[PDB]
């Protein structure tokens, strides 16, 4: 169920794998 959620953050936590 919380794997769901991430995806919540995913929408932004992405941002991190931007960099590089």
């Amino acid at each position: 169920g919380l794997f769901g959620a991430i995806a919540g953050a995913i929408e932004n936590g992405w941002e991190g794998m931007i960099d590089g």
